[PDB]
């Protein structure tokens, strides 16, 4: 454009421009779309606030001389690798004296976006940058996976030593090298660019190539190892700091590899995520199979599969969704979790309510539900539910809460029945579309799969607590034996507490009450039962025809055609057992709850488990074989006599305000352990032991 | 009465077990004994074995509830679980190993899960965790018990509407003054959560909820289910855990064999999670005739979930054994090296070679040809092959390599054609004949890839070695599993080696997935001299630096046809094992022939080096794992070739006790270094506690 009121930025600087002809923002803009999203998650939360500029900090970050990480100020362009990375550092409303994370980016502009060995160690150095200090990590993908080529500087050199050079269309021997050949190379100073021997052949000296080298770097497996290595880097990432990508423009090979191991991944609609392009895909099979690569990782594949957790009209909206779902994050590995007060205060009763009668949807009972007479709260903070994974398996309902404030994982059952449809096979005529009926309450492969990645995801990085509203009765799908074994094995790495609870009109039967029972994790799980609750190795229809068969339905209706209604009789006798009295009475729920009354009781419930576990994380570098249940009873003994340990909000309180004091009894209960041990070592080896004290003289 | 003396309390429980088609429990150590035995046979028929070689006592809780060994008589279980501690002489440890069988009873209610049997499985299960020696599950079940309170059957009443004729409706159950007190003469009179009602003269006790005096009805069985659901997930990270489907194995009991991961099943016995009846209860028609075909072989093994099948008990057993005879006698022990009479020092027989099909097995183990045996790489009659009834593009199994055990993984050349049976739930749905490809992944041969690699290394501990030989993918999936397999090498603990065999290749996606520097602490890349390598293979990569014009522009030599083949040569030479040196992504480049030798001695020297290095566990400080290989190898006499590693295995184990005489001075060093900077660092509460600690 000529003349404009403003400079033209695309002019400023071409590779803004080249970047929006790719469809996606140019790398350098990307800092200024989370000051936006950032001022943005402010105006939300209370539109007084006046935000100043010094609200957000964003620093470029580049090797220096020795190779580490150091922040730099430059005009944007100035980037000598396709990946380059952004230090931020904002004010956020869980987070208002700041937070800071690390935002890594493949450069579409710069060779395309690909993946040379400087790119791959680039980002290596950022993923440790950022687990170093606990620091989450977003990495913005944009690339055509890893860079290849040959050696051009051995095109126009090699010579073709034929059968007979007569007869090129005979065939030939081997490629060699003249002796002129090589004096090129020489001059270059490109000598060892190639592996060769001499052989004189009828007169002539000659320099057969053995192998092809190459003097420019990133032309193959050199590239292939830095892929590895950043693969790894994200592996660990994701059981370090919290991690999440988004797909910006394609993400290729190596690229489409590292969304799914960083895990959490948004997708903006139009960029797909694939392994290889549809063209090479079409060559080798046969004719032309695939019209574009957004039916090899688009949306509706990569979304539906459950690759990509949610999905981003565009850039903005994706930068939006990260700095969203961060807001339920710790500021970085370890720190207590984010808590975020909100006009919706944790005193008030659950307005939803389900009913045996009319069919629900889930997502009511967790954040509330909008009427005409009004809206009607739920469980969790208006407003606060946060889904994610929400176009795959659908028989399960995954998000983000907030509990008066208190962030958590929760996990729901969708009662209604889904229709999983799937789309025919571009490499098959023979194949038409597959609708798929998944029953509520049901547990299908996918639906397990969904559960125990939500778990995991809510359990690394994030950090977060979890509650699961079990409402399950059965499994049909027999790979589900597998993915059900996935979430036991979820559950028993969870460290943070965890809240099962059958909420009304549920009920949980069988091996689904088995994946959640409390014991499998008693240093974190606890489960509860609505008074309207069901639970049960069988249904009754199924208890009936086992233990109520006709032979003894027929004793009673001695003692006392009329099958029907003495059919009703055993079915009221059975679920008359699966009653949560009877589940308080075996013991195997800490509690019975009244559903109105839920969101008062976990809060708090919830409250004091955080702070009861903060003390207990305080003993984990304690020496000795001291036991987790053995450290909490310790720290409870410690709290005032007049304190009822069952009172949640009043143990939460007198700890909240002995802090410091508490961490005082903790530091003398590590310092009695260390002397209890040396005392041990002592008596375990008083020579060499006896000696070790007196080399320690001063 | 019978030819031989028996034990008479035993023959209606034998009789019963059979009759479910499986052994009887108490029988089982027996089976055991036997293929020990067998195991002798095999290795050296000029063994005379003496009672005392094999040792079964059974396991009970004390007074305490603590697990403890009795010399009982069989038959005398109060539950439906039992367990028995095996100590055995075996070859690969002549001085006996230990282990424990854990097995469901079912004549004992059917082989039910209750209270009693699951805190007992749970007991067991830690036993064997605190001690670290294999916990074996035999599993013949019926599931999670259920019952029903009996007691409030003949004593219920009814309060129907307005019906004297009960065609109607009821509003209720209640109880009568005397059916309230004669749970009182009874005791169970908790059995039942009334309320008092006095209604038209009659007072009715209305019953709220049914409890009974019967332990073992419902959810009281599903905690326990979900305890041993959660000891099985620990067990598995912690010790060799392995199940044999010995009769049916339902709900909890189906879950378990998953659990434990490693499974047998024997032919005939299902894994479910439900019942065909139950199912056909919600389907409508009688869609299942047998549970087989729910749980049976067909699909387990199939499937996956049933790594091997067995025509019988005593098959699985010997199974079990021969699984074992590769795993540690107890967690973190040395692996147990079992040297044959196939030793170290011999070239490679069998060879691939590029025109010619061939099964990788023959690269493994070895081939049988007209004119005598073509050695593999391992010893021969060491591979033992598992999860092969599963993604047949991926070969795995335990091996040995002159004696050392380890796991392999390979790629199977030859397409697979599998065949997916139809479902019955779906008449219009019928079976297909899918087809895969070799080198190729697909989805399933990715995740069998994964769990081969947790399955190596968790329990079993052992080293492991991949035949790279994969190329492309295709089947979304692979994704997600592809990353389970980076997960899994980032969690092994014991030395990895990635060889790329004769006209073996790996290229783009497929080596990402198995490269060094996933995890540099264990893993080392070797490439065949004759192996290729390239983010592309020739064919494409022509068609992206080499088109039309430039083909036709290296004219400096229209006969498209040969020169297309001189544009792929001049590809194919950058595909080198050569350039992989040159570029420094492979350890170095082997040949075949040499490569059982060579492998031999780096694995011994591996397994030599990783154990000084795990000395140094409970080492204090903090000190990098690369910090502590540099000081172990900065022992090593100035005249040692670091590269050389039968010369550095050598000097090893000729100074195990010198090198841990020298291991403990550094710890002993660091103790004190470490109060050291204790004080530098506290000094106010250091002084107290030294001072404390001098009394
Ligand atoms: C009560 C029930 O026990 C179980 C326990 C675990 C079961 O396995 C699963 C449970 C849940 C899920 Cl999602 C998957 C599986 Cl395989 C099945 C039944 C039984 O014994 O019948
Ligand atoms: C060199 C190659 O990089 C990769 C990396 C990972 C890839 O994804 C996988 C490869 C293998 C497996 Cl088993 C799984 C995945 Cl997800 C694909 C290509 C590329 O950039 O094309």
């Amino acid at each position: 454009p000529i003349a404009t009121p403003y400079p033209v930025k695309e002019w400023l600087q071409p590779k803004r421009y080249k970047a929006h002809l790719m469809g996606t923002t140019y790398v350098y803009d990307f800092p200024e779309l989370f000051r936006q999203a950032s001022s943005s998650q402010w105006k939300n939360f209370s539109a007084d606030v006046k935000l100043t500029d010094d609200f957000f900090i964003s620093n470029e970050l580049i090797e220096d001389e020795n190779g580490e990480l150091t922040e730099v100020e430059r005009e944007p362009g100035a980037n000598a690798i396709g990946m380059v990375a952004f230090k931020i550092t904002v004010k956020t409303p869980e987070y208002p004296r700041g937070r800071q994370f690390v935002v890594v980016a493949n450069d579409i502009t710069f060779k395309i976006g690909s993946f040379g060995p400087q790119e791959d160690e680039f980002f290596n150095k950022v993923t440790e940058y950022a687990r170093k200090r606990g620091i989450p990590r977003i990495y913005l993908a944009a690339n055509s996976g890893a860079r290849i080529g040959m050696a051009e500087e051995i095109v126009p050199l090699f010579q073709v030593a034929w059968n007979d050079a007569a007869n090129p269309d005979k065939g030939f021997q081997y490629l060699y090298l003249t002796s002129e050949g090589m004096e090129t190379l020489k001059k270059f100073d490109k000598e060892n660019s190639v592996l060769t021997e001499r052989t004189v052949i009828n007169g002539e000296e000659r320099f057969v190539i053995k192998t092809i080298i190459g003097s420019e770097d990133g032309l193959g497996v050199e590239c292939l190892r830095g892929s590895g290595l950043i693969a790894g880097a994200t592996s660990r990432a994701y059981h370090d700091i919290f991690t999440i990508t988004l797909v910006t423009c394609r993400s290729v090979g190596i690229g489409a590899y590292l969304v799914r191991l960083g895990q959490r991944a948004i997708q903006v609609e139009g960029q797909p995520i694939i392994l290889t392009g549809a063209p090479a895909i079409n060559k080798m099979l046969g004719r032309e199979v695939y019209t574009s690569n957004l039916q090899l990782g688009g949306t509706q594949i990569m979304y539906n599969n459950g690759v990509s957790h949610l999905t981003a009209v565009d850039d903005l909206a994706g930068v939006e969704k990260i700095v969203e779902w961060m807001s339920y994050v710790p500021a970085k590995r370890n720190m207590p979790v984010p808590i975020l007060e909100t006009k919706d205060t944790w005193d008030r009763p659950v307005d939803f309510t389900p009913t045996n009668d009319e069919t629900y949807d889930v997502r009511w009972m967790i954040e509330g539900r909008e009427t005409e007479s009004g809206f009607e709260y739920g469980l969790f903070d208006k407003g606060s539910f946060f889904e994610t994974l929400s176009g795959w398996a659908k028989g399960v309902v995954v998000g983000r809460a907030r509990l008066g404030g208190i962030p958590l994982g929760v996990i729901g059952v969708e009662t209604r029945t889904v229709e999983n449809l799937i789309p025919a096979d571009p490499a098959n005529p023979n194949s038409a579309e597959t609708l798929i009926q998944e029953p509520g309450q049901v547990w299908h492969p996918n639906s397990a799969f969904k559960t125990a990645q939500a778990i995991n995801d809510f359990n690394n990085g994030e950090q977060l607590p979890m509650m699961i509203l079990a409402n399950w009765r059965g499994f049909s799908g027999n790979e589900v034996l597998k993915y059900g074994s996935f979430i036991v094995d979820a559950l028993v790495d969870y460290k943070q507490p965890i809240i099962i609870y059958i909420p009304p009109t549920g009920e949980l039967r069988g091996g689904s009450w088995v994946v959640v029972d409390p014991t499998i994790n008693a240093d974190q799980m606890e489960m509860y039962a609505d008074v309207n609750a069901r639970a049960g190795v069988l249904e009754p229809q199924g208890m009936v025809g086992i233990k109520f068969r006709r032979e003894k339905l027929l004793d009673t209706m001695n003692r006392l055609e009329l099958l029907p209604i003495y059919g009703q009789i055993s079915l009221q006798f059975a679920d008359l057992h699966d009653r949560s009295s009877r589940m308080v009475a075996k013991g195997v729920i800490s509690k019975e709850l009244e559903w109105t009354e839920a969101r008062r009781f976990f809060f708090w419930r919830l409250r004091r488990r955080l702070n009861e576990e903060y003390l207990i994380k305080r003993l984990s570098h304690q020496v000795g074989e001291a036991s987790r249940l053995e450290k909490i009873a310790r720290i409870r003994s410690w709290y005032p006599a007049s304190v009822d340990h069952e009172d949640d909000r009043q143990v939460a309180t007198w700890i909240e305000e002995n802090y410091k004091t508490l961490d005082d009894k903790l530091k003398g209960l590590k310092l009695e352990s260390f002397a209890q041990d040396l005392a041990k070592k002592i008596r375990s080896d008083h020579d060499n032991a006896i000696d070790g004290l007196s080399e320690v003289i001063k």
